């Protein structure tokens, strides 16, 4: 199969955790217990093709991980604004490690569940589109949108593959 090294990205307690593990393992951590660097390794199928998911969950509050991963989860919480201003500067940083302006990534936003909202959904339709990007709203609460953003970064990762070997010809 193919292997794909995701990572997941942003500010601490935007549920970068609970996404994950309603992934992996189909419950949500009502806990907050802070990362340091967890990692986990799931077969899917995604679009009939039998993938492997390498994925890294970062801290909050990195080189290191910037380098290795093949696309990046960008998640805010739409009840953190500064978690969205975030964001610009984990792709600068990305861009910068990866030496490169093309790099898979997907802009999730976390805690729809919520009625505390300071980040509109254009603000990050608007945000994703001029990056290029999908964007995705989540709940790891009631698993809205999880397995969505995982795909979709999944199909990043696959057309970046596909433009740059259409680009060295
Ligand atoms: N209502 C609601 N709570 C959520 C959601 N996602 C996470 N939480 C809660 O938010 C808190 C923090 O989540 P967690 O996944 O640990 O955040 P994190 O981004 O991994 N934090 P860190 O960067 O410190 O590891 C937990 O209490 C978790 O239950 C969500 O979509 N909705
Ligand atoms: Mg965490």
């Amino acid at each position: 199969m193919t292997e794909y090294k995701l990572v997941v990205v942003g500010a601490g307690g935007v549920g970068k955790s609970a996404l994950t593990i309603q992934l992996i393992q189909n419950h949500f951590v009502d806990e907050y217990d802070p990362t340091i660097e967890d990692s986990y390794r799931k077969q899917v199928v995604i679009d009939g093709e039998t993938c492997l998911l390498d994925i890294l969950d970062t801290a909050g509050q990195r080189d290191q991980y910037m380098r290795t991963g093949e696309g990046f989860l960008c998640v805010f919480a739409i009840n953190n604004t500064k978690s969205f201003e975030d964001i610009h500067h984990y792709r600068e940083q990305i861009k910068r490690v990866k030496d490169s302006e093309d790099v898979p990534m997907v802009l999730v936003g976390n805690n729809c569940d919520l009625p505390s909202r300071t980040v509109d959904t254009k603000q990050a339709q608007d945000l994703a589109r001029s990056y290029g990007i999908p964007f995705i709203e989540t709940s790891a609460k009631t698993r809205q949108g999880v397995d969505d953003a995982f795909y979709t970064l999944v199909r990043e990762i696959r057309k970046h593959k596909e433009k740059m070997s259409k680009d060295g010809k």
